[PDB]
């Protein structure tokens, strides 16, 4: 797929705002995603006995790791499409060491949307979101595609 640059701007200018607190929602999407499908929890060796929400908001690693994801995506998409070569790394580590389905990164997608949705209204109307959907739906297809020739295609 192709996203013109309209739709890109629209992407960018939400992600914008993200960056003004990266790791406030890097927490809040990381424990929507937990939340709403636990299974994911499960691929974390280091997150994994945390119970609930609260500890969820309270433990550092969590947040630590959300600015890490989130700063990684942040860079992929300000690529504007042109982004094999940081996707190479992620897929590898994703497809080889995490063992991260497709599925799961549809699930965080799900969050991403969520939380943009209720944190910036006024920046994310519909066209926004189709745009930002568009975006995260190329991640993942281009993903998906090196998962394969990786040898994991899951
Ligand atoms: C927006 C999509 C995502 C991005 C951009 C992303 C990015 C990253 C990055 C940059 C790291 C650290 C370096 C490396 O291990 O590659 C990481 C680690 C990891 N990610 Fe992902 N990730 C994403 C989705 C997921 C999903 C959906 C899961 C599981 C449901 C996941 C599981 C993990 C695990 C288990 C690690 C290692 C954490 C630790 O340090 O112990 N990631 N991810």
């Amino acid at each position: 797929m192709v996203l013109s640059e309209g739709e890109w701007q629209l992407v960018l200018h939400v992600w914008a705002k993200v960056e003004a607190d990266v790791a406030g929602h890097g927490q809040d999407i990381l424990i929507r995603l937990f939340k709403s499908h636990p299974e994911t929890l499960e691929k974390f060796d280091r997150f994994k006995h945390l119970k609930t929400e609260a500890e969820m908001k309270a433990s550092e690693d969590l947040k630590k790791l959300g600015v890490t994801v989130l700063t990684a995506l942040g860079a992929i998409l300000k690529k504007k499409g042109h982004h094999e070569a940081e996707l190479k790394p992620l897929a590898q580590s994703h497809a080889t060491k995490h063992k991260i389905p497709i599925k799961y990164l549809e699930f965080i997608s799900e969050a991403i949307i969520h939380v943009l949705h209720s944190r910036h209204p006024g920046n994310f109307g519909a066209d926004a979101q189709g745009a930002m959907n568009k975006a995260l739906e190329l991640f993942r297809k281009d993903i998906a595609a090196k998962y394969k020739e990786l040898g994991y295609q899951g």
